[PDB]
């Protein structure tokens, strides 16, 4: 027949990123998920922030944010439970107490500084109304590379899928699946290990067999994505929801219930070459997010990656409160971090007690 | 069994754009594919400006981008042959002579005004080096809202597929569909008709029988993503290559041979609801590509949407020349402008003479 | 980069049916939709013959089928009407009074002899109950060899869409389009033009806009998928169901609301170089068939192909009637299949009169 | 909005299978992975006999290929290391020496008894010279049924992938994928635990780098195609090719070397709720085989699901030889099965010794 000489990479089985920080990424996903640590996820904006700091009455400026952060990241000794930190923009250029910026202390500590880089959420205009897309695949690489340059070793792009009436679109499932895959391939591109995040929302009154059937279809047809696009599963991470009740079904589930439908979800789906999966807490309070992460840890059925957090107010809300926008709640507010991040950083081995909170 | 109330737009078949601007869309289109009259594409960046200018020796400014454009816009009589122009973002906000901005003087005049509102090409990053992607879908919404407000009715967005080696990726063949109908639909959101430009490029050695075996592929998948994002055919647009011999191929093709390729890969795949195709002339000479428009013309295969122009440098070409970025080379500029315009005008009737070129 | 030399067949774009019987095809299929005529679908199996004489009291006998079969077939006359007929497997081999078989006898008569070559609905499994796939692929590319040689030039294949509570399974539609596409190909391969038929059934209380979403959904991914086969759209045809309200949702259409949902679904997703749709009549009166179809050829949309008729119980149901199973009933029974033939191919003028019915 | 009442199996995300043999399905196949045993493969066509005893001079019967059967079947003591045999339909009717059929004595012997269900390979028309598809999914449901009745409990479908030029066509990919995922799917509804095997061959020029290039993508898209037609991952199972380097290609792996590849490659796309891959030997020696599996044994790499073996020529070989066809090498060629099926059960446990064959 006719024969014709191409490149390889114009064939379909070889759209595979290739990354010169290949190496790098694997190590650093192998340093975040090391065991009995975990992510602080502190890439609220500048509106969260608001939210953030309304109860306790502070004012929102950036050298507000500036002194929240470091409320948790220069709590001394909380490197041996938290690997890495995921920022926000303006934080990775602040100035830690020490003069570094932010992502030089923590790198000096012990800490990978990563970076949340999707640009938020929007309609997604296709689909049903209330579904959400969201933004950020422009101008991506110039970013990425100067968080890198910056710093920061992985970033984080969260998508949303919010079950409605017991279902949610093909449109978003398909859509949000793209975005997310296209986000991790670039990421990779510029040494940043992404973590991919495809939150089934807890929001509504569906059951936790709903939550199991959308979480499950959402999170293969990811999976699907990603091997399309050319990922290195060995250089990513998964940040999904856990598998439970919705918030307003009035159930609430038991931990062993929860780690059983998560896993076994996951197992369905996720390759087991992908390194480790870092829960988000979304809803959960403080103590459910830390007995539900434990329980994981303890679940018989199949999990191949390292299971750990990545929780943003199940770790700082009563620290928060505690500190009170004031130097003088400072102290108390780190004793609080610290205690939630010692018993998640348990909860990740597996052996949290709750006697213990 | 169980049975569940879901919204209509929560299932598969029912993700189709709806739009309040349903009919004007409608009615752009037909008015933009009238009978004797296409599209003027004016949309060069600053930079291909540059180019543009060389070899006339006209610096690259504002004011003189101002004039090279005002010379074909207020080329009274221009009207008749032309039914829309695709102006560059800078073009929208600059004064007509009259003081109107653009926008406004051309609908007074009888001739839609669009925009081109991609962001221009990057790498693909995946696929085979030399393939790229278009960026431009972040803020899109804003934007196009606001050049609706400012008069525009229609847009324009340019992927491209470069053939190398006799093929394309299936990457870019499957990522650019996907960005042109989402492209698409958003423009309808906000009251633009979309230009769905997918140009499978004529650089290379490459044949004519290759180029419809790409085109062929590249459109239908084109088409496809279009359907499976809900476009509304009937307020949309074709901007694609015409199949002809690569560039450096060493062949050249009569313009019969040319219509018959373009129009049977056309009638292959493209639906005839879309209203019309509004080709480009990518790398033909400026009589080339009015021969070969006006083959397509008296072509004997199907061909239910219009067939016409939307082209850049082989309506200008001659007349930049003439121009020569001189008041004084106005006059000719525009002879030639007109002339040009007016053999395309009878090329989309089909009745072009070349003996009168 | 490391390039390879590989067949140009294992491309993305190289997957086309390359086909000898390519021109032979083409024409079987114009000769199909020669203008004012339609094909007669006889291909009803030996238990739907029970049914269909059942009113009559005709014993069902391979004897008496192949009476029921000349009624039509030796309807010396019909030809003019009539230009393919489907027939059943058995009516193959079976003999025309003249002791040709009845392919022989057909086309001698120029008529185009073609075999409906599924093997009848099954359970979909997949999807939701009630949902139905077709089999029939094993040992196809045999048996289609067969049925050539046999004389017959086209073949048959239907799918059916059941719509349920306003909506078909995602499962249902991609699964049903992958089939089709399939037999598609092998036709062609084989030497017969394939009608791919692939029905929403009026089944239920739908009405006319749930019958459209859906048509509109179902009939797009049919044309996706026979791309992804790489059929040869000049030597195809379709066989669609009209869009109409749903059999017991209580409403009827105007024959001209039938032919615009129809003609504007279809011209939403049907490429212009398929030479023609043999619609389906299922579920509608013998007038009712006949006004649809003369307003679909009066309806001012775009149109390209071919609208004719394929019916069976439509030019049947009257002349069973009046032949009754007896020698004696078979000269009103010819009257009364001439007399709906007739209507019919006026209709597919354009030209049908209703005070003629 | 308009809000409908649809079945929930109408909606994306519940099209799973549900069968009431699930967890038969999921013992079965725990039983057909224990820890020490692999299946003997003893499918082989009639045809394949011919081959098979060429060597030995044995004329091909049924009455000699039962005695071929049971020379394996019958050799007591294998029931320790072999857990299931694939059969052959013929041999499922045949009787082993005490009166019960086979499927019967295996079961009462405590092995579990399967059949090879598919219809064997046929040329894929689209795609490249060379590639093929597998038939067999008509009737299937009733041939799985029976099988079941009659004692089986497992099944096995076999799909190939021909490397040729590096590549593959992705119609072949596809396509093939498509139906293995459809055989899953109605295998595990008649209540057989489905042995998925897509076959990437040994055969060609091509080295290990371009094997596990093409496994990986044919094994992702038979993963996506699974999830998407529904299948229960926890009840059914893989017989992949090991990746190594072509046997045309000149060069030999070390195991070492095969256990990486075969291992990453899996760990990339296999999820870890799949109980067991049993792999295929095709091409290579019966040492290599033990030797290659028992490395996959010793991998560090991720390897959540049992890997055991599935092989035919790899285990009944140098049995075959000693045997004769004759009742007089009967013994010998027992023994030497033993042997082989001794190593490749220690093979399994990561225990086997070479200098022990």
């Amino acid at each position: 027949s006719k024969r014709v000489e191409v490149l390889l990479t114009q064939l379909p089985a070889y759209n595979r990123l290739k990354t010169p920080y290949e190496a790098e990424l694997i190590e650093t996903a192998k340093k975040m998920t090391a065991p009995g640590k975990g992510l602080l996820a502190a890439d609220e904006s500048t509106g969260s922030c608001s939210k953030r700091f309304a109860g306790i009455g502070l004012s929102n400026t950036a050298e507000h944010r500036r002194q929240y952060r470091a409320l948790m990241l220069e709590c001394e000794g909380f490197e041996q439970y938290i690997s890495g930190v995921i920022l926000h923009d303006e934080t990775v250029y602040q100035k830690a107490k020490t003069g570094e910026t932010f992502p030089q202390y923590l790198r000096r500590r012990g800490v990978v500084p990563g970076i949340k880089t999707d640009c938020g959420l929007e309609p997604l205009v296709e689909g049903a109304k209330g579904e959400q897309m969201t933004a950020g695949l422009d101008g991506y690489i110039k970013r990425a590379k100067k968080y890198y340059a910056m710093g920061c070793r992985f970033c984080k792009w969260r998508n949303v899928y919010k079950i409605q009436n017991g279902t949610v679109s093909e449109a978003v499932v398909r859509f949000n699946a793209e975005t997310l895959a296209r986000y991790a391939i670039l990421s990779q591109l510029c040494g940043l290990v992404p973590i991919v995040e495809p939150e089934v929302m807890i929001d509504g009154t569906h059951d936790i067999e709903t939550c199991q059937r959308v979480s499950q279809h959402v999170w293969s047809e990811v999976v699907s994505a990603l091997h399309r696009h050319g990922v290195v599963w060995e250089g990513c991470l998964l940040k999904p929801n856990m598998v439970v009740p919705g918030a307003e079904s009035g159930l609430k589930g038991h931990a062993e219930q929860v780690a059983e439908y998560t896993v076994k979800t996951l197992a369905r789906v996720i390759p087991p070459a992908l390194p480790g999966v870092t829960f988000l807490s979304g809803g959960l309070s403080e103590v459910m997010a830390s007995e539900y992460l434990n329980a994981m840890n303890n679940c018989p059925l199949p999990r191949p990656w390292k299971l750990t957090f990545s929780y943003a107010r199940a770790l700082q809300s009563s620290a928060i409160k505690r500190w009170g926008g004031k130097e003088s709640g400072v102290e108390a507010g780190r004793r609080a971090f610290m205690h939630r991040a010692k018993m998640n950083s348990l909860a990740q081995l597996g052996k949290y007690n709750r006697a213990d909170d």
